């Protein structure tokens, strides 16, 4: 599960994280990217969605934007 490695890197495995840094949840989505990739179907923000829902949105994001959406952590997880 590559996303668990990304989430350990981005958020120490805390999929509910909401620190106030402009990013949300396990893979540290900004709000614009959450919304642009269909996130509002699941929850108001990434950190309010479940791990599985955040992953679904992350799969679409990765397809649309590439692994460059996660600049260091994608590589740390082995990424394509």
């Amino acid at each position: 599960s590559i996303w668990d490695a990304i989430a350990g890197c981005e958020a120490g495995g805390n999929w509910a994280i909401n620190t106030g840094n402009g990013y949300y949840g396990g893979v540290q989505f900004d709000q614009g990217t959450w919304e642009a990739n269909g996130g509002l179907r699941y929850a108001p923000r990434a950190d309010l969605a479940t791990r599985e829902e955040q992953i679904a949105v992350a799969e679409v994001t990765r397809l649309r934007q590439g692994w460059g959406a996660w600049p260091v952590c994608a590589a740390r997880a082995g990424a394509r």
